[PDB]
């Protein structure tokens, strides 16, 4: 069955072999995937200036780059794996491959700390994590991301 | 280098040699302990754990959880951690017994801080060299700076 990214993470969201080497180019990118669906330069600079207060990896490859936008009416997310991992400052060291995005509304929901919550449990578990970094077909990395159930 | 959980989680609300047998203790434990912190009923604490619970494990694999609630009436969110002292099934994702969590309880009213207080105990719960600190440190006050001085 379906957990919260179903509803807004779409298909059309979740990109693969995203080949760059710097991070900023990855939230530029981002940030085009999120484009009109709200403008690309305030999803980009928005979660590119929360990237530098502290990185937003969990270790192991992953990371939650979020931010707050103005104008939006309910929460979005992304998912990019990149061709080859990057610095992103994760607390273990390690380079990143693996981002979902999540951009909410200003006005806070309980919903925003459950969505949350479940990205960082589902990229937390080892399998869903090394599935995520393996398999070739984007309507199966889709399924995996929106049914995910711990 | 204080980070969310330093002005939520006191000193006090860090917990551990504690010894249960179940989710249902452990949850009445942080009751107490929230209620001892700041009035409100133990009861009402492990209610409304138990009704975010049945919605899915807050496990988040590797023997760590973030059991948390709303709270009618509570002005400010409030934090605790516990270490038990054998881990307990918690129905996690991984099927691997919990013994280290960190509860957060939060006002009815969402606010955008909430958000990031939950990310910023996932996170410090997902570093591996962290969930070893967590586990084998002996002092309260150096688990307490750990914990509210955390940063990537």
């Amino acid at each position: 069955s379906m957990n919260r990214l179903a509803k807004i993470l779409p298909l059309e969201n979740v990109v693969i072999g995203l080949s760059v080497t710097s991070k900023k180019r990855v939230f530029e990118q981002a940030g085009l995937i999120f484009e009109n669906q709200i403008a690309r330069s305030t999803v980009t600079d928005n979660l590119f200036a929360r990237e530098r207060l502290g990185s937003t990896g969990l270790g192991e490859g992953v990371a939650i780059p979020h931010g707050r936008i103005k104008g939006l009416k309910h929460p979005l997310a992304a998912f990019v794996r990149l061709a080859e991992p990057i610095p992103f400052e994760a607390p273990d060291g390690q380079p990143v491959s693996l981002l979902i995005f999540l951009l909410v509304p200003e006005q806070a929901t309980q919903a925003h700390l459950e969505i949350l919550s479940e990205i960082a449990q589902l990229l937390s578990d080892r399998d869903t994590r090394e599935r995520l970094h393996t398999e070739p077909d984007r309507d199966e990395l889709h399924r995996l991301l929106t049914q995910w159930q711990p």
